């Protein structure tokens, strides 16, 4: 693979650590990464993408072991680390109902969108340098774009749901990361979006693995969910799904799951996240892509993947869609549209200083409104409410 | 007798005697004041005395049916209404925390219980008269004695443990001229009789012990409804705690239907629920006679009591320990009772510490003439006994 993959945007004699090992190292000392921990028993973002990394290097190593062709192919412990670590960063406070709030907002200047965000953290607004963000390493940009086409191509909740992608204003850096491959990859790469980089689809697996288990385990122990309502719901379809250690292991998981002893139930969502990780393999993606990274993904064997996508309709069915969960977005995304409102009334007057200056450079090129975005994206939960505390 | 009619103290109120108890006990304020006492849960103490005064009315009516010999002695129903209506007047803010608080700060001034606390309210505290309190009939008065002996016959030493100050039970010495008063057209023998201990008293009239049923029947079963909505017990526990010993409690019935009870229960529509709800009361409440109580009692409102049929108060005795092991005796009830029975203890300590200075000026006036007789505690201890938690919490604030 070209080295070229390995090159940062901008440029110790101790220090010999690989690029994607000072990715990793940047990304945990980001104020982006820090703040996972007031975004939301002690589950929070920050610790669902630790939990992701541990499964996405799991998933390497699970493949390396039974696909030795691909052993050079396959990202390091540390590029995986780097993308589970920094999926969630461009989250807005709130989650679906600031996101849904600040797309609104933003509806004629470009849209809001979480992963855009992520993306225009990493490569701009982590002060770590003075013009790129973090800087970081190509392919672990790369392995960041979800959704490699811009939102250009791509109090009701539906409607305003946005599209996936990254800002036209963040352009001049997504053209920096896809230049080192041939025209006719970059064109199939915004097709419809459909496709992504094999380090990519290792991190999704690994995210949709962690967003299926491990919010299982505490939503049975709180009661959120009754033992009749997983044999309803999760138990039942798990029997069906098509995949054998899942028909056959059920039974015995769902009196683990409810053991009412913890190092019982660590068993059960255990063997479930290594049914699950062991279950994925690199296959050739059916298009003609010529670089190997984009040639190649991992995907989990479809039967699993019923079981996973039993399991993510769970946990979303009783953990996110519930009216106390929808009512505390409800209210969040009031709360931050009040806040864009009165922001965006008088900027220079009650931004803060460093961002108000911020605001009144980018409004030389009329951009005065991202810079708002980018400053309520940047909020947590707790900061948010005191300054709609302060404003009203 | 006609005694049993008698007050302490127009012409077209053609009411009986006991159909003027009920009406003053139901404009009383002790009475309003058992409503203080995200869901749409309003379960009072006020609902529990009307829900126990229905149960006492079907009890009677069952009786009647099944005891002819009996018609003339049975309370009538607004006998039996009164006192499920005044049973739980006494009780002071924070429950049993509340009644622990007071109790131990009255340690050497004759101590607080919430039954002598009923007692008081009704013969001097409420004012509806000036002298007698609601000035109720002598019968009603005797059907609210649960306990008919002095706390002079019924101390503990050494931050605070609920074991070591549980109040005894019983009526106050301060108000022995009100008990004198109903216990007169006694013989001598028969009220030697009724402050016999089992100190615990073991003795009461026949309408107090039909109350006393009907509460038990009303606390048993229409808690355990509520309890399951709210989550407070599973289906698992339910068939663990109170299931598996009703199966075993020895009545056919309860052996016999449980099993479609306990899915009745758990149904999850109101509307089956309450058939079950209705069952059990209903098994219960067809399950009680009047029997002769075991003592050589001369008067017939003491020579007889209600009893519960033994296998059915098993039964009975199941529900009453499971909502006591799964609505009352968990931490989120008993912290709030401990903070409570801190609360009662600052106010306690600091009105005492200059009653007429802190005392709203009524209350600050009739301690002072207490005073003439040394019973000041008593009136602090009326005062805080009165008061409900938002009242409490309000006067706490205002000194801390
Ligand atoms: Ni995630
Ligand atoms: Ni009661």
């Amino acid at each position: 693979l070209n080295p070229e993959w390995l090159a940062r945007n901008n440029d110790r004699r101790n220090d010999h650590r690989s690029p994607f090992q000072r990715d990793r190292a940047r990304i945990l000392h980001s104020a982006a990464f820090r703040r996972l921990q007031a975004k939301t028993f002690h589950r929070t973002r920050l610790t669902h993408s630790l939990e992701a990394a541990q499964i996405g290097t799991g998933i390497v190593a699970q493949i390396k072991l039974k696909q030795p062709e691909f052993r050079e192919l396959l990202p390091s412990d540390s590029l995986i680390d780097s993308l589970c670590l920094a999926h969630d960063i461009g989250h807005p406070p709130y989650g679906h109902g600031g996101e849904i709030a600040l797309n609104y907002m933003m509806r004629d200047h470009g849209g809001f969108e979480g992963n855009a965000q992520t993306f225009r953290i990493v490569t701009s607004l982590e002060p770590y340098t003075e013009h790129h963000g973090m800087n970081l390493s190509r392919r672990t940009l790369l392995g960041l774009l979800k959704y490699p086409a811009l939102l250009s191509a791509t109090l009701k909740a539906k409607d305003w749901s946005p599209a996936k992608g990254i800002y036209d204003c963040d352009l001049a850096s997504l053209d920096w990361v896809l230049e080192p491959l041939c025209e006719s990859d970059r064109e199939l790469l915004g097709q419809m979006t459909r496709f992504k980089s094999l380090d990519c689809s290792i991190m999704e697996l690994a995210d949709d693995i962690a967003y299926g288990v491990h919010d299982l385990e505490d939503a049975i122990v709180l009661g959120m969910v009754t033992r009749a309502q997983w044999q309803e719901a999760a138990a039942a379809q798990l029997a069906e799904c098509g995949d054998p250690w899942f028909e056959e292991h059920i039974a015995e998981l769902s009196e683990m799951l409810f053991s009412g002893k913890h190092y019982v139930r660590k068993d059960a969502i255990g063997g479930i996240v290594n049914a699950l990780l062991t279950s994925i393999s690199v296959k050739p993606v059916e298009a003609p892509f010529h670089n190997e990274l984009l040639a190649f993904n991992a995907y989990i064997e479809p039967h699993m993947g019923n079981a996973l996508e039993v399991l993510k309709h769970f946990v979303s069915q009783y953990v996110i869609q519930i009216p106390q969960v929808q009512r505390f977005e409800y209210k969040g995304q009031q709360l931050i549209m009040d806040l864009f409102e009165a922001l965006s009334a008088d900027p220079e007057r009650l931004l803060p200083q460093a961002t108000g200056e911020k605001w009144r450079k980018a409004q030389e090129q009329d951009e005065g409104m991202r810079v708002i975005c980018d400053y309520i994206a940047a909020m947590t939960d707790a900061y948010a409410q005191r300054l709609h505390q302060q404003l009203f």
